[PDB]
């Protein structure tokens, strides 16, 4: 399996990153003083 989608997916890969950075922020605030850090 090689070459399935055009340049479209190129941005999709970036689409997920946006969510990823959003995720780390969540933990970075629950791992920064949740109770007994």
């Amino acid at each position: 399996g090689s070459f399935t989608m055009n340049d479209t997916t190129v941005w999709i890969s970036v689409a997920v990153l946006s969510a990823v950075i959003c995720l780390i922020i969540v933990w970075a605030v629950a791992l920064k003083g949740y109770s007994m850090v």
